[PDB]
Parts: structure tokens; C-alpha cells; sequence
């Protein structure tokens, strides 16, 4: 009845979304892009998906964004813990992820760190307002990048290697309806 946890309840999907939201948004998929892309998706493939936020020890918390990666660690084991526990609690589902602001430094941290085995499972990935695309060339590190679609909007600049918000960084409801197009066509 409540949502963004539905892999840690079950009952296995054909399609798990599991999503890192933005700084400050409350819950687990957020309050913005999150729940935009998993509502798609299961109008989409009705009774086919299973949306699963990264929380609560990823904390979105402003000034983690400062840190190395651009995220904590914390926030990167859970997300890389639930990738795991999407694979082996669900052998026969197929992930599609996406993040946030953030949430896409989690995504590229966690993602980077998984064996080619579970990579493989993961179909497609969505990344809004990626704080680390200047840093990783407008990719995922060590994963292919055909599976994933970044959507950086013009003179949103943590794009470019800045910390720097201003307002295009809101501006991603538009391309909610082309992400979740994307992750389907991978499926």
C-alpha cells in the first residue's frame, strides 16, 4: 500500500526500478523524478514492476555531495546492496535504475563497483542532473555506455564539474516520459 520498497517486501516483479533520490527529498524514490519514472513504468507494464528507493542509510544530505565520489560510502553500499539483492532475491527480474542529483553520484558509485554478472541484469539507467558527469565523460564508470541515458539540461551546472544549482536543475518533469521510454526499450 506504501511505496519505494518494494524489492525489500517482495513479491518479485518482472521489472525492479530501483532509484537514488536528490538531496533533501524525503523517503525512499524522493518527490520528484522518482516517482515519475516508477508511476510510467507501471502504467507501462501493469502489475510488472517493482519500484525500490535507496534509503534510509543513504540520507541525502547536502553536504555529502562535497565528498569524493559525491556521495557517502553508506549511500553507495546500500544501492550496491540492493542491486545484489535484486539478482539473488529475484533471479528471473530485470533491473532498470535510475538517480537524482545525488542519487546519480549513488547510482555511478555503486554501479562501477558491481561484477560484470549483476551489471548484466541491469538493463538501463536514467540519470537526472548527473553531478558527476564532467568527472566520468557522461557515463557510468566501468559499465556499458549505451545502457545509459543522462539528461542534463542546458546551464544545469552540476554537469559541469560544479556543485553550482540553479533553476534547469529543476526542470527534469519534461523528461520523465523519454527516461521511462528509454528503460522500457532496454527491457
Amino acid at each position: 500500500l506504501t511505496g519505494g520498497d518494494e524489492l525489500r517486501d517482495g513479491p518479485c516483479k518482472p521489472i525492479t526500478f530501483i532509484f537514488a533520490r536528490a538531496s533533501t527529498e524525503p523517503g525512499l524514490l524522493g518527490i520528484s523524478t522518482g516517482p515519475a519514472v516508477c508511476n510510467r513504468l507501471k502504467l507501462a507494464r501493469s502489475g510488472d514492476v517493482a519500484c525500490q528507493g535507496v534509503g534510509p542509510r543513504y540520507t541525502a544530505d547536502l553536504p555529502s555531495n562535497a565528498l569524493p565520489e559525491g556521495t557517502s560510502q553508506a549511500a553507495i553500499a546500500e544501492a550496491q546492496g540492493l542491486f545484489e539483492q535484486a539478482v539473488s532475491k529475484c533471479p528471473d527480474t530485470q533491473i532498470v535504475a535510475g538517480g537524482y542529483s545525488q542519487g546519480t553520484a549513488v547510482m555511478n558509485g555503486a554501479i562501477k563497483r558491481l561484477s560484470a554478472d549483476v551489471q548484466d541484469k541491469i538493463k538501463g539507467v536514467v540519470l537526472f542532473g548527473y553531478t558527476r558527469n564532467a568527472q566520468e565523460r557522461g557515463q557510468i564508470a566501468n559499465f556499458p555506455k549505451d545502457k545509459v541515458k543522462v539528461y542534463c539540461a542546458v546551464g544545469d551546472l552540476v554537469c559541469l564539474g560544479t556543485l553550482i544549482v540553479a533553476p534547469p536543475h529543476f526542470s527534469y518533469l519534461s523528461d520523465t516520459g523519454d527516461a521511462s521510454d528509454f528503460l522500457l526499450s532496454q527491457l
